[PDB]
Order: structure tokens, then sequence, then C-alpha cells
């Protein structure tokens, strides 16, 4: 009863079948007729007929995206599916909308296809449609033919996306039930009062990319004739009273009509990035019309050739009473004065100030104290001295890593020009708990006084610098430091690390890619609180005086020793690792042998990662050395034989990864498990399986042990003989 | 008579034998007894005896450096039989002691980077002819080097003595008065006394660098003196060195310079004071009035940690450096260069080079450079300007600050690696007549309009590499009417035709896959176009037949580089539309499966065809029918498995054929049966899977009958089959 070729999984009392990226030539008839959702994306399927989904009558969702990785769909192929609600047909080279789609459809996605006609024959009959995605069809094409009144009969439509299509005009006769209307990059130069007149339930309106300002967009940018902007009529948004989201990014706007927001009291998110609104930021009457706006983005609105000394912020910015986040990237200015941000200092909700990519030379950091409730001060990329389903115009990822921001106030001074930490670097700064000084080419010799103005930093990111930590007092002024990131500080590597033992609350230390090959005077690393140490990209092969380099880390539960060019680990060096370790990574090394007997001195070890090595042999009695190892990763190794009693005896082993190895077969004695095992997963893909009659004993064990899940069955391929080469080991006599 | 394993060459009426990097287990006895210089460096030679260089009596120079490559056992008097031996190089050989019994004729002995801890009279005092003695990197971080008292005293002809990177502690006593150059860098010499350099009146160079060092990214161990102490030079230590021209005092942790050191030093030409703490000495320094004949002054990397002053403090006494030609002031670390800061340098007549690199300078008043007598190089790289090897000099930048091809045009200004994100309207106002300009690596995203370089319009060589510039406007850079060399490498085209003198254009790694409106490149003067790292595969296709004659407009073109364009196939019409005037064509590092050799008939001046790093299989039968001028054909790293009959013959102009790293198993009788004479002076065949059976005999006979055709790297032309010949050279068979 092992499912092939899909991975069946009961999700929330509904069996779903994952069948993506499996090189399938056609829709398989070996899919369980009890499944509700089927995902056949990224396959080589070229034909869909009325007999493709026969028997699967309980199918509510079908995914056929990127097939073949054109797709020939016959009329009424999906018509037999009465319970079909969601159908995804993205990137299939469809020349027209499939005729004869089931009436039950509520979600239809026909993104990035060759559909140039939106006709009533394939749309008007689908009255249940709530979400219709028709983006990237007639994109760079000679205009999309939208039949007059094609959307009018779809009285249940809540979302209509026609972005990245040559439209020229807003389609007439749109259903009043619309809540989200996406018309980005649709070549719509004019918006009239009649275009969005009957849409009172509209919460989102996307008019971005129409008359665009070109700025490294991953799609063609062709600006309007003579630097013209989008022409929105004064009363074009007088009926959209429920509008919460308005996207006018890249519309070459120079003037903003305040009358657009008179009958828009609920506007929550406004995107005006990639425009020419420097003058509107300085005076703007529209700022007094947004009392409930929480996110305002005015990024990349700079005037070419203009590098002003200060940013001109209108006094009307004090009227944005609900403002939580202000994005002012790419304004391009030289100095941030205390009186420049006066209109923002009394806003109670303002927690995020985004000033990234502004080429600011000086900032009066005392102004940040005068703010009501700032939590994120993003100043990355400044000159301070000592996918069709994504948002294309606005940064969606967090400005600061959530693990850093959770500690408290965050300041991001990364990619700046702080080549050394001056004595006044952090004077007059609020109580900063998260600090990012990444990629500053900082070559500071740390002495223990550089962070005295902000001593409550709990998360310090110093990655991509050339810092000096020879002094045992380095960073010790930060007595509450819990996370220290010193990745990519390989320039410095006397060579000391004695500062680490002074911290009373240091939990995570990352010393990755520091190329540490030598340690002067003190050769050991000590700490009573350190829980995780990342030592990847270093030279442990040269180090192995360093026999007990990590023994001092008594509280250590996680250790990463990957990418250290380790050919062999001395037996004494392995025994000197912290006994408290619960997770050890020694992946991507050159280990020829591994002494499994030494695992007896690690009673809490739950994860042993030995991937990307050159291991050959395995121990006969692993149960005698481990009684806690729950996960063993051994992928990309040279193991050619599984020993007798390896799968058995180790009761704690729940996940064994033997993929990408040299296993030709698994004999009867190797899998003759005398005792019961809670092994819930076994990865075996990428092995050169000799598919002769010898593999039959392993195949029998797969049927007798259905609890042991073997993922990627299509990738567990036979190497020999010629008649079975390429085929899965589960599909044999 | 084909030399093996060395490449014999008569250089200036003297036959020299190059035998380096050839995996030789021992010194070969198959070296011509008529050679004068022998280079056996980078080999696996482990033993040298008196029967190693027998018969080679005319040997004047022997190079045995790096043997074995990654110790060397030399017996006593091994080189004693060589009466004409003058130069002997024994660097990096793990020699535990100086070889006993060296020939008396030796004038140049180099024993660099060895395990020599004793400089004894047994191996040194007998060599009275020695003029140059190099003993560097021997007892480097043995407690101290044991230099026998008076070991150098008998060497009355010694002009150069190098004892750098050795634990010396003290300057060796009894040095010959004939010394002209004394190198004592990184020798742990904390104190210099009056008696240390007393009897050396002919000394022209003195190296005391790295003694009490200031640590700064040095590729060797740096251990500073106790309590931050500097080198202690006595007041009268240099009172007898009247002929001193070169003084290296770099990395000596100096804080004060005694002016009395230069009182009896009127010829001091080069002074090195980089990597010290002389910020205060630069601001007041009494020593500046003692150097009237100094031409090169280096005060780089003398910054005070934590100190970022608003201006550089230059002493008024800098006006006393009347012979100054080059001033190096890198790593001072300051914020502004004002007009009145460099006033003491403005009336010096010889001052042509000002080096202000790595200074973190935020703003410079560029009008001050006009007020200089004769500036030719203004090096401002690695600053914050905004819109509007044991045989090398370790502490000094020996390579040219500006590329000589750029500097030759005239005044050069290097503003690379600065914070100029866009060219402001006042960027170049008040600048001298700049003929060479470097604006590389500035992250410059300027949309060029034809007015950005109006203040400096006589720029002949413009370097704009590693930027993000926009050249859509046909007026871009056209204000520079005398532009001859334009470098736009790594900036990932109607402006090109406006230039009347543009000779070299480099558009490498711009990833040009599409051209809007005008699809062709035109120019009447362009001689060389570098189009590597672009997307010619996308441009050339049976759908968008718009870029079929993309380079036809370049009528004066003689050199074209089309490498790294991912070309799998070149359309026949696209190849025929290339400039007929081409004399050098590079299509290397592509994915070409086929090459239509017939099309070479439309290129009568083509002398070099580079087709390396491709996947070519087939060659034409009658190449002479298509070419009558191809002098060099490079075909290395290809899948060619057969040489056609009459390929080597018929093409009289072919002087260099490169068939190395291919799949040639053999060269049959019909393939090399040359009916007509040839002027083929070179044939590279290494890296081929040569089937060394009796079939290779016909090719071996041709090698003896054609000695004029030189086959380089004979040790690398290795047999693949059979097992008994695998690894051996094809020339060493029955
Ligand atoms: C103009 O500005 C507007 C905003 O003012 C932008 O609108 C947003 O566009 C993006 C991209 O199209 C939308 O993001 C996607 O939303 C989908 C639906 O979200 C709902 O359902 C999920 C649960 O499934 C909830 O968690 C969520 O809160 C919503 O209730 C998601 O399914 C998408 O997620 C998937 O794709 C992304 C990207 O590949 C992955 O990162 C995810 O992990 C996941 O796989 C996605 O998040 C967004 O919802 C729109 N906003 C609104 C309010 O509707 C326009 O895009 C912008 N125009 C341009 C051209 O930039
Ligand atoms: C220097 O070294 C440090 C320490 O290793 C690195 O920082 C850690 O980076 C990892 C990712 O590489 C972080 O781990 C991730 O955390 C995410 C957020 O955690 C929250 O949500 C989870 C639930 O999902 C909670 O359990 C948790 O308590 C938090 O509330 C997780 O969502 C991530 O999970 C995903 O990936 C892992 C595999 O990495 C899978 O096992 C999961 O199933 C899931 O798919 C992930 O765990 C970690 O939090 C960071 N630690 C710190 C202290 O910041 C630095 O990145 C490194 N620096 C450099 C430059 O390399
Ligand atoms: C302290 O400061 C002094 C200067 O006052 C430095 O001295 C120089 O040191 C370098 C390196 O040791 C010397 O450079 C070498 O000179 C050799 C001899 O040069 C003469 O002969 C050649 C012809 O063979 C003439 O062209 C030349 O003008 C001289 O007449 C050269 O043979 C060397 O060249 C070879 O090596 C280099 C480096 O690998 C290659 O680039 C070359 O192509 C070639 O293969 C080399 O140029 C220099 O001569 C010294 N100056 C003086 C005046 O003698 C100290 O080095 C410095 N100390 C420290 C520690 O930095
Ligand atoms: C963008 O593209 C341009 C054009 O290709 C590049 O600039 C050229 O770079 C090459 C090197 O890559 C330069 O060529 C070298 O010039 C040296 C100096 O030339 C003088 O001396 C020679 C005699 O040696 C005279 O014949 C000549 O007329 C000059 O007076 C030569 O010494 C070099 O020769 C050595 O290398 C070549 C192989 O490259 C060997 O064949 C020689 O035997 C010898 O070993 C060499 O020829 C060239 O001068 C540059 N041209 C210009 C206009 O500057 C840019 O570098 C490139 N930009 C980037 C970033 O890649
Ligand atoms: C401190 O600031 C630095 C610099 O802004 C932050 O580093 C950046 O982190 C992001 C997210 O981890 C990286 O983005 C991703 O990079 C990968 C790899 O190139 C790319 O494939 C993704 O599309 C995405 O761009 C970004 O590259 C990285 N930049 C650098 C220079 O390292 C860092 O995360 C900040 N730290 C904290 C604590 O917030
Ligand atoms: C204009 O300024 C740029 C930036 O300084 C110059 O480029 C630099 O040129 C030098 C010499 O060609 C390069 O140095 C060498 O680079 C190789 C490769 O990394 C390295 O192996 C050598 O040891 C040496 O460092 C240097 O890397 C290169 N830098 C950059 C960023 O390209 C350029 O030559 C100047 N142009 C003119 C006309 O002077
Ligand atoms: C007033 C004005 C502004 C201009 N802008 C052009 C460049 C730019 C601007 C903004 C905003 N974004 N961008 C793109 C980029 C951001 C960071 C960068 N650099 C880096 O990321 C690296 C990181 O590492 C240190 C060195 N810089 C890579 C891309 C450098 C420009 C402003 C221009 C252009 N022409 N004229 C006349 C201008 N006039
Ligand atoms: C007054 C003062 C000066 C200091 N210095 C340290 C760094 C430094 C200085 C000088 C001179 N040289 N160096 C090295 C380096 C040059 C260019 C660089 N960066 C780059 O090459 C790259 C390339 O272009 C893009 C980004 N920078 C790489 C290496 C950035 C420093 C001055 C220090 C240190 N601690 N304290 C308290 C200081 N106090
Ligand atoms: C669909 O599911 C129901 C239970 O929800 C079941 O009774 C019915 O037989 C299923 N139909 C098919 C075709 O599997
Ligand atoms: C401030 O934010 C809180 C929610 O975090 C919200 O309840 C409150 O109304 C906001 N203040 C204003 C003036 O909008
Ligand atoms: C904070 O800002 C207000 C204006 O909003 C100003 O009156 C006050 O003086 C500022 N406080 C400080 C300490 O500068
Ligand atoms: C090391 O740090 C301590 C504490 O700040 C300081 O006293 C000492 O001078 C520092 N060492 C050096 C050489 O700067
Ligand atoms: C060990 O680590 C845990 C988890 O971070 C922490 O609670 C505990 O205090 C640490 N032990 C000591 C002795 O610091
Ligand atoms: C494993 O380590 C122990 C202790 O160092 C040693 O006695 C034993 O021989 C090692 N076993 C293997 C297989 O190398
Ligand atoms: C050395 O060269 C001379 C000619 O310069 C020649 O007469 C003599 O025979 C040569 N000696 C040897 C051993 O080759
Ligand atoms: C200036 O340089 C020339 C050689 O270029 C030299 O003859 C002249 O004496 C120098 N001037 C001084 C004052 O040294
Ligand atoms: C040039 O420098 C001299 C001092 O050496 C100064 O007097 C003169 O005014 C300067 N010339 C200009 C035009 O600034
Ligand atoms: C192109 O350059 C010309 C000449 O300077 C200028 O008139 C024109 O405005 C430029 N084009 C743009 C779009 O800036
Ligand atoms: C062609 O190039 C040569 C060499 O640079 C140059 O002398 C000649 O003037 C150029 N021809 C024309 C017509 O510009
Ligand atoms: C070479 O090019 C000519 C002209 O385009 C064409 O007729 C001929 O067939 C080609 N030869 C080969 C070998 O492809």
């Amino acid at each position: 009863s092992r499912s092939y070729p899909c991975d069946e999984k009961k999700q929330n009392d509904s069996v779903i079948a994952e069948c993506s990226n499996r090189r399938l030539q056609e829709v398989p008839q070996t899919v369980g007729k009890y499944v509700t959702e089927l995902d056949l994306s990224d396959n080589f399927i070229t034909h869909i007929t009325n007999e493709s989904f026969q028997g699967l009558q309980n199918l509510t969702k079908i995914n056929l995206n990127h097939n073949p990785n054109g797709l020939n769909i016959t009329d009424g192929a999906f018509l037999n599916l009465k319970n079909l609600r969601e159908l995804l047909l993205e990137d299939n080279q469809l020349p027209q909308i499939p005729s004869g789609l089931p009436e039950s459809l509520t979600e239809l996605s026909l993104i990035q296809n060759n559909i140039y006609n939106i006709t009533k024959e394939g749309i008007s009959r689908l009255i249940n449609l709530k979400n219709l995605y028709l983006a990237w069809n007639c994109y760079f094409c000679e205009k999309t033919n939208i039949e007059d009144g094609v959307f009018e009969t779809l009285t249940n439509l809540e979302l209509l996306s026609l972005s990245f299509n040559s439209l020229s005009h807003v389609p007439p006769k749109l259903p009043s039930s619309l809540r989200k209307l996406f018309l980005s990059n649709t070549q719509i130069k004019y918006i009239s009062e009649e275009d969005f007149k009957g849409l009172i339930n509209l919460t989102l309106l996307d008019l971005s990319g129409n008359c665009p300002r070109c700025f490294n967009a991953p799609f063609p940018c062709v600006p309007c004739d003579g630097g013209a902007s989008i022409n929105i009529d004064r009363f074009a948004f007088q009926n959209l009273t429920q509008l919460r989201y308005l996207n006018l990014s890249s519309t070459s706007l120079r003037k903003i009509n305040a009358a657009w927001f008179k009958n828009m009291p609920h506007l929550k998110v406004l995107d005006l990035e990639f425009n020419y609104l420097v003058g509107e930021i300085a005076s703007g009457a529209f700022l007094t019309m947004l009392p409930r706006l929480e996110i305002l983005d005015l990024s990349f609105n700079y005037i070419k050739g203009s590098y002003p000394q200060h940013i001109n912020i209108s006094r009307n910015f004090s009227k944005l009473l609900s403002l939580r986040a202000l994005h002012l990237r790419g304004y391009v200015f030289q100095e941030l004065r205390e009186d420049d941000f006066q209109p923002l200092m009394q806003l109670p909700n303002l927690s995020t100030i985004n000033l990234g990519i502004n080429f600011i030379k000086q900032i009066d950091f005392k102004l940040f104290q005068n703010f009501s409730n700032l939590e994120i001060i993003y100043l990355s990329e400044n000159r301070i001295s000592p996918d069709p389903h994504s948002n294309f115009y606005h940064f969606t990822r967090p400005l600061i890593k959530p693990q850093c921001a959770a500690y408290g106030k965050a300041l991001d001074l990364s990619l700046n020009s702080i080549f050394f930490i001056g004595p006044n670097q952090f004077e007059n700064l609020p109580d900063i708990a998260c600090l990012n000084l990444s990629a500053n080419s900082n070559a500071q010799v740390l002495s223990g006084t550089e962070f005295s103005a902000i001593p409550h930093v709990k998360y310090l990111d110093l990655t991509n610098n050339r810092l000096d930590f020879d002094n045992a007092s380095a960073l010790t002024e930060l007595s509450d430091l819990e996370v220290l990131d010193l990745s990519y500080n390989s320039h410095y590597f006397t060579h000391h690390l004695e500062f680490i033992q002074n911290f009373t609350n240091l939990k995570v230390l990352n010393l990755s890619h520091n190329n540490i090959y030598t340690l002067t005077d003190k050769y050991n690393l000590e700490s009573k609180s350190l829980v995780e140490l990342v030592f990847s990209g270093n030279r442990l092969d040269i180090l192995w005086r360093y026999i007990s380099i990590f023994k001092g880390l008594k509280n250590l539960t996680r250790l990463d020793l990957s990418l250290n060019r380790l050919k062999h680990i001395p037996n004494e060096a392995f025994l000197n690792l912290p006994a408290s370790l619960t997770e050890l990574h020694i992946n991507d090394n050159m280990l020829k042998f591994f002494n499994w007997t030494l695992l007896q001195q690690f009673p809490r070890l739950e994860l042993l990662d030995l991937r990307g090595n050159k291991l050959l042999f395995l121990t006969d009695s692993l149960s005698d050395f481990t009684s806690s190892l729950r996960t063993l990763l051994l992928s990309h190794n040279r193991i050619s034989h599984l020993p007798s009693g390896f799968l058995s005896e180790v009761s704690s082993l729940k996940h064994l990864d033997l993929s990408s190895n040299l296993l030709k077969t698994i004999n009867k004695s190797a899998l003759e498990t005398k005792t019961t095992t809670k092994l819930s997963m076994l990865e075996l893909h990428g092995n050169p399986f000799e598919c002769t009659c010898d593999i039959g004993d392993f195949r029998r064990w797969m049927d007798e042990h259905l609890n042991v899940k073997i993922p990627r069955l299509v990738d567990v391929i036979c190497a020999s003989p010629g008649d079975q080469r390429g085929k899965s080991i589960v599909s044999l006599e």
C-alpha cells in the first residue's frame, strides 16, 4: 500500500497527493481515488483529456503549473469533476482559455500563458468564480481582447487580476462584488470617473507600472510619452469608500490630488514609490487626508542630479496619526538634522523608519530619542562615517532579522562607511537592543569601550568586517550580549578568542568563515552559557595544543564543524567535545573514517550530521554506542554496504538518511530487525541500486513496513540492468 | 637532434637551456655540452654530485631553485669541477648548511629561504670573487644566526650582502668596505650604533626595515618591540655613509626622526618611512630641511589609531625638498584636502607624482592641483569623494599607480574606488588638462548625456570599468572629442560613431543580449573591439535576424574579441558580415561545435584565428584554398581527433599551429606528407591522448626530418596507451 508516484498525506482530515517535480509524461492513473487535492506541477505532461482525472471525483483542487517543464487541453476535460473548486493552469503555453471548464470552479489561475482573448464562451459560464488570475498573458502582443460584459455575469468575483497585459483601458462592466482589482503594468494612461464607479466593496486597487519610472525592474519598462504620469480623474475614486490598499508605484506622478482621498477614510496602505514626488513630500495637501494610514511608502522618488543637504518633510506629516511604518528609501540627501523629522516625533504608532539607500553622510542620532515609540531604525546603505505572485515595488521581507528585532529597539547601520568605531559613534542613541554593523569594512581593534554608549545590546551583527579581537576585553562592555555574529571576519585570522568567557548570558556565537587556523596563548574556547557555536569555514584540520579546543563550552548543545577540510578527526579530539551536545554537524568535510564507538560519551546526542563526506564503513553494533540518536544524516558519501543489525537495535532512530551513496542492495541480514523500531523515515534516492532478483528481499521489507516512509520514490532508480535502468526500484517483478 | 628534456635557445650568441617545471627526478645528462646557462628550477631533483654537471664545462649560470618542488642533498665539491661558474642559485632547497667546496669563480650566490643557521668561513671565506650574496629567509621565526667573526672580511669584492628575515639581533661586525648594498630587513636589530656602519664609505643602499615593526597585514610574522619601542639608531650611526642614496626605514615604529642622521648624507635619493608613527614629524619635522637631493619620499601608513583629523598637517619645511619627484602619503587618514594644506609642495619643480590613496578623504578642493608646477600623476584611489615573493619590495607599491597606456597620454587623475555614485555638474571643475581619467569601481549609475566631462574635454583614455553607467543617449561621452581608449568592462550603442579618434573600445562583461532601435555598431576609426562576456548567442538567431551585421560598420577594425559569448553556432551570414580588415580574431572559450573554414576566404588580412576552449571536431581538407595569410592558428582544448591530409602542408603562411589538449591519438603518414615547403616554426601537441604503438613511428620520423618545426613542452606530450608507455614522452620510444 505504498503510494506511487505521489506522496499521499492526510492534511486536516483530507488526503492530499503531492506529485510535483517527478518527470511524469502524463497524469498517473495510480493516484488514490480518495484524494481531495492533487499537485502535478513541474512535470512533462503534454495532454489533458476527459479520461485524465477519472475516478477522482472528490478532487477539489488541481495544480498543473509549468507543464511541460505547450499543454493540450481538450474541451470539457475537467467537466466530469463536480467538486472541483480550485484549478491552477499557470505557465502552460495555453493559446486560449480552456473551453468547457466545470461550473463549480471558484479559483482559476491562468497566469503567464498565451491567452489574448477573454471571451464569454470560457468565462461567463463560471458563475461561482471568486478569484480570477489572468496575469502575464498579452505581455510584450498587440492588446488583449476583453469581450464587452465578460465579467458582468460573474456576480461572485472578489478578485480580478489582469496585471502585465496590454490593456490600454480599464475593462468596463465589472461586478460590484469585486474586493481586489489588480491592473499593474497594463498600459493604462487614463483613469476616468466611470472606470471604477460601481465598485463600492473594493478594498484593494493596484494601478502600478502605468507610465513607469524605470529603475532596475525585472520586466520591460517603457515610459509614457514626454514624461507623462498616470492621468487619474479628480472623482475617479469618489465611490471606493472601503479602499484599504492603494498601489500607485511607478506611475511618474509629480502631483497628488488630495480629492482622491476625500471619500477614502479607511486607506491603510499607500504605495507612492518610483515617482517624482519630492515636492509633494515637502508640501503635499494629501497628507491631511490620511488619518487611518498605517503604511506609507515614498521610496525612490529622487530628482536626478539633485543631492540636497537636507530632506524636506512637510509639516502635514503630523496629520498621519495612524502611521506605523514610513519608507523613505532612495530620496538621496546628505544630512539628517534633528529639526528635519519634527513632523514625525509626536506620532504614537510610528515604529518603523526606513531610510535605506539614501547616501546620507551625517545623521544627528540624538533625534531618534525624541520619537514616541521607535522599534526599527533602518539606515543600511548610507555614507555614515566614524516571481509573478510577489510584490514587485515594495520590500516584503523584514528590514531586520526577527531574531534580532525581538530583543528590543533595532538600529541597522550595515553597508555604511564606518571603517572604525569612533568614540562618539553611538552617543545620544536610545536603548538599542539589536545592532547591525555588517559590511562596513571595519578594521577596529576592539578594546572594550566602543559600545559603552549602547551597553544593552543583546544581538550584535558584526558580519563582513576585518575586526581585531586579540584583546580579552573586546565587546565585554555589552554584559547582556546573547547573540554575537562574527561571520566573514577572516582578515584578522596573535590570534585570540579569550573575550568569549567574560559573557554571562552569551548563548549563540557564530565564527563562520573566519579561517581560524591558529590561536595564540590560550588555545581553548571557554564559556558557561554558550548553547550554540558555529565554527564552519574555519581550519580545524590545521588545529587538529588544540585537542580540547571546545571542552570549555560546558553548556553547548549545538555545534557546527562543517567546511573545515577535515580528513580525519583524532579520537581524543572527538572525546573532548562537550558531553552536553544534542546536535552535531560535521557535514561538507573530507572524512574517510568515523569512529562510531566514541558516540558512547555523548548520551544526549539526537542529531549527527555527516553529509558530504567520503565515509565507507558503518559499525555493526550502533545500539551499544548510542541510545538517543534520533536523526542520522549520511547523504553524499561513499557507503556501499549496510551492516547486519544497523536498521534494528537503535530504537531511538526515527530518521536515517542514506541518499546519494553507493548502495547496490540491502540484503536479508541487514534488514532482519529482531526488535521493533520507531524509524518513521528512510531516504534512499540517488543510490546505484542493482535491480536484479537480489533487491526482492528489500522490496518485501518495504511492503511489511509501511510506517517507514521512503520519500522521493521516483528518484530511487535502478542502475542495472539495461531493461531496468532509469526505472524506480518499487516498479519491478 | 631535438633537445630533450630542456628547450635549448641561443640568446645573444650564448645557448641557454630552459629545463624548469618538468618533473625531473635528477639532473639530465642529455643537455648539450655547449650551453652556458642552465635552469633546472621547480623539479624533483634530490641529489647533486660532482658527476651531475660533467662535460658542461662552459656553464656560467646554474639555477636549482625549489628542488624538490613542495631536501636537496649536495655533496662536498659537487660544483668544484665548473671553472667558468659565476652565478649559482640555490633558493628554497631545505639546505641545512652552506655547501662545502663551492667553486672559487662564483660572483653571485643565492641561498634564500633555506635552513642555514651558520655563516661559516669554511664555505664563505674561500669565495673571494663574490659580488652578490643573498642569504635571506634562513633563520626566520635556531635561536639566532651564528655569523663567524670576520666571515665577510675576506670577501673584499662584495657589493651586495642580504641577510634579511634572519634572527640576527646585532649588525655583523667586520663587513668589507666594498659594500654598496646592505639588506637587514626583519632581522630583530633593536639597536644601531656608531660602530655598526663605520667603515662602509661606498654604501649606496641601507635596508633597516621591519626592525621593531608596526604590524599591518604583512604576509610574514610581525612581533613588535617591547613596550611599543622603535629602532634605536645612534646620532652618529650614519656619519660615514656619505654616498647613501637609498634608505629603507619602513615598519620601524619610529616616532621621532633625528635630523643629524642626514647631515653627512647629501646624496639621499630615496627615503622610505612607511608604517611608522610619524604624523607629528610630517607636521614639523626638522629632517625635511636636510634632504635637498631627495627624489622619492614615502610617508605612507603613518596614521594614529582613532585619529581622523579634518585636514592633513604638512610642515612648511616640505618646500625644502627641492628635488622631490614623487610623494607617497597613503594611509595618513584625514577628512579634507584644502588648497592651503598643500601650499609647501606647489613651488617644487620636479614634483610629478602625488599619491594620496587609502586616506578616507571625504572632500578635496580640486582647484589646488592647478597651482602645481608639473603634476603628471594624481592618485586618489580608495577615498570617499562624493558627487560634485622574497625578491620584491614588501613595504612599497612598485607597480605603476596608473597603467602606462593611460599615463602616456598626459596628466592622469585616478578617482577609482571612491563614493561617486553619480557625476555631479561640478565634479571636474577647476581641474588641470586631464588626458587620462580613472573612474573605476565607483558604483556609478549616471545616465550619460554628453555634458558630464565638459570641464576636462581632452581626456584621451577613459577608464569607467566596474560601474553601472547608462549609455542609451547617443550623446554619451561625445563631449570628449579626442577620446582614443574607452574602457567599459563590467558595466552589466549609437554614441560610438560620433568619435573621430576612438581606437580601442572594451565592452567586456556587459551582458549585452539586446540592442534597441539601432542594431549595428558603427565607427570609422575603431581598431580594436573587446566584446567578451556578452550574449552574442541571443543576438545571433534564425528569428531575430536584426543583428546579422552587428560589427560590419567597424570598417577600420583589425582586432576583435568574441570570447565567452556562449556561442554554440555562428550563422554563415553573420561570420561573412565581420570586418574584412580583421587581422586578429578571437572566438575562444565558447561552445562551437562546427566552424566553416570556407568563410575565411573573405578575410585576406586575417593573421591570427583563436578558436581555443571550444568543442570543434572537424577540420577542412584544403585550408590553403581559403587562407593565404593566417600565420597563427590556436585550437587548444577542443575535441579534434583527426588531422586531415594536407593540413600541415599547403598553408605556407602558417608559422604557429596549436593543437594541444585535443583528442589526437596519432598523426598518420598522409596527414604529414607535406608536398610543398613550410615556414611552420612551432607546433604545440601536449595533452593529447597519443596511442604510442608502432603507428606513432611515422610522426616520430617527421620530427627528426623537420627540426625547424619546434615542438614545445616535450615532457608533456605523453603516451596514453599502452600500460608500459603510459606517462612517458612520445619522443622517448623504440
Ligand atoms: C501593489 O501593492 C499591493 C499591496 O498594497 C500588492 O498586493 C499584494 O500582492 C502580493 C503578491 O501578489 C500578495 O501576496 C500573496 O498573497 C496570497 C494570499 O494571501 C492571503 O492568504 C494567505 C494564506 O494563504 C494569508 O497568510 C494572507 O495573510 C492573505 O490573507 C498568498 O497566498 C501569497 O503567498 C505565497 O506566495 C508568496 C510569494 O511567492 C510566498 O512568499 C508565500 O510563502 C506563499 O507561497 C502572497 O503572500 C498580497 O496579498 C497582496 N496584498 C493584498 C492586501 O492583497 C501588489 O502586489 C503591489 N503590486 C506590485 C506590482 O508590486
Ligand atoms: C550565524 O549563526 C547563527 C546561528 O546558527 C545563524 O542564525 C540562525 O539562523 C537560522 C537559519 O539559518 C535560524 O533558524 C530559523 O529560525 C526560523 C524562525 O524561528 C522561529 O520560528 C520557529 C518555528 O518555525 C520557532 O520554533 C522558533 O522558536 C522561532 O520562533 C525558523 O522558521 C526556521 O525554520 C525552518 O528551517 C529549519 C532549518 O534551518 C527547519 O528545520 C524548519 O523546519 C523550518 O523549515 C529556522 O529554524 C536561527 O533562528 C538563527 N539564530 C539566531 C540566534 O539568530 C546566523 O544566520 C549565522 N549567520 C550567518 C551570516 O550565516
Ligand atoms: C627597502 O627599500 C629598498 C629600496 O631602497 C628595496 O630595495 C629594492 O628591493 C627590490 C627587491 O629585492 C629590488 O628589486 C629587484 O632588483 C633586481 C636587480 O635590479 C637590477 O638589475 C635589473 C636587470 O636585471 C635592472 O633592470 C634594475 O634596474 C637593476 O639595475 C632585479 O633583478 C629584480 O627583478 C626581478 O624580480 C622582480 C620581482 O620578482 C620582477 O618583477 C622582475 O621582473 C624580475 O624578475 C628586482 O627588480 C630593488 O633593486 C631594490 N632597490 C635597489 C635600489 O637596490 C627593499 O626591497 C625594501 N625592503 C623591503 C623589505 O621592502
Ligand atoms: C579592455 O580591453 C583593452 C584592450 O584589449 C585592454 O587593454 C590592453 O590590455 C593588454 C593586456 O591585456 C595590453 O597589452 C600588453 O601591453 C604591454 C605594454 O605594451 C608596450 O610594450 C610592448 C612590448 O612589450 C609594445 O609592443 C607595445 O607597443 C607597448 O609599447 C605589453 O608588454 C604586453 O605584452 C605581454 O603580453 C602579451 C600578451 O598579452 C604577449 O604577447 C607579449 O609577448 C608580452 O608577454 C601586452 O601586449 C594592451 O596594451 C592594453 N591596451 C590598451 C589600449 O590599454 C584592457 O585591459 C581591458 N580592460 C579590462 C578591465 O579587462
Ligand atoms: C545585517 O545587515 C546585512 C546587510 O543588509 C544583512 O545581510 C543580508 O541579509 C539578507 C537576508 O539574509 C540577504 O538576502 C538574501 O541573500 C541571498 C544570497 O545572496 C539571496 O539569494 C536572496 O535573494 C536575498 O537577497 C542579503 O544578501 C544579506 N546581505 C549581505 C551583504 O550579507 C543581515 O541579514 C542583517 N542582519 C540582521 C541581524 O538583521
Ligand atoms: C583604474 O583603477 C582600477 C582600480 O584600482 C584599476 O584596476 C586594478 O588594476 C590592477 C592592475 O591591473 C589590479 O591588480 C591585480 O589584480 C589581480 C587580480 O585580482 C591580482 O591577482 C594582482 O595581484 C593585482 O592585485 C586590480 O585588481 C584592479 N582592480 C580592479 C577593482 O579592477 C585599473 O587598472 C585602473 N586603470 C588605469 C587605466 O590605470
Ligand atoms: C540624485 C541622483 C541619484 C542617482 N542614483 C542612481 C543610483 C541609485 C540611486 C538609488 C536611490 N539607488 N541607486 C542604485 C544603487 C544603490 C546602491 C548601489 N551600491 C551598492 O550597493 C554598493 C554596496 O557596497 C558598497 C558600495 N556600494 C548599487 C545600486 C549604488 C547605486 C540614486 C543618480 C544616477 N544618475 N544621476 C544623475 C543620479 N542622481
Ligand atoms: C584613524 C584610524 C584608522 C584605521 N584604519 C584601519 C583600516 C585601514 C586603515 C588604512 C590606512 N588602511 N586600512 C585597511 C583597509 C583599506 C581599504 C579597506 N576597504 C576596501 O578596500 C573596500 C573596497 O571598496 C569598497 C569598500 N571598501 C580594506 C582594508 C578598508 C580598510 C585605517 C583604524 C582601525 N582601527 N582604528 C581605531 C582606526 N583608526
Ligand atoms: C468521496 O468521499 C466520500 C466521503 O466523504 C465517500 O463516501 C465517496 O465514496 C468518495 N468518492 C470517491 C469517488 O472516492
Ligand atoms: C496605536 O497603535 C495601537 C495598536 O498597537 C492602536 O490601538 C492605536 O489606536 C494607535 N493609535 C492611533 C492614534 O492610531
Ligand atoms: C522633541 O520635539 C519637539 C517638537 O515635536 C521639540 O519641541 C522638543 O524640544 C524636542 N525635544 C528635544 C529634547 O529636543
Ligand atoms: C585592551 O583593553 C583594555 C581594556 O580597555 C585596555 O586597558 C588595554 O590598553 C587594551 N590593550 C591595548 C593594547 O590597547
Ligand atoms: C545553559 O543554557 C540554558 C539555555 O540557554 C540557560 O537557561 C542556562 O542558564 C545556561 N546555563 C548556565 C549555567 O548559564
Ligand atoms: C575508536 O576510539 C577508541 C578510543 O580512542 C579507540 O580505542 C578505537 O580503536 C577506535 N576505533 C576505531 C574503529 O578506530
Ligand atoms: C666552450 O666554448 C668554446 C667556444 O667559446 C669551445 O671552444 C669549447 O670547446 C667549449 N667547451 C665545451 C666543454 O663545450
Ligand atoms: C627637475 O628635473 C630635471 C630632470 O627632469 C632636473 O634636471 C632638474 O635639476 C630638477 N630640478 C631640481 C631643482 O632638482
Ligand atoms: C598658488 O600658491 C601660492 C603659494 O605657493 C599662492 O600664494 C597663490 O595664491 C596660489 N595661486 C592660486 C591661483 O591660488
Ligand atoms: C540626451 O542628450 C542630449 C544632449 O545633451 C539632451 O539634449 C537630451 O535631453 C538627453 N536625453 C535625455 C532623456 O536626458
Ligand atoms: C584606422 O586606424 C589607424 C590606426 O589607429 C589610423 O591611423 C587611421 O587613421 C584609421 N582610419 C581612419 C579612416 O580613421
Ligand atoms: C560555409 O558557408 C557557405 C556560405 O554561407 C555555405 O554555402 C557552405 O555550405 C558552408 N559550409 C559548411 C561546411 O557548412
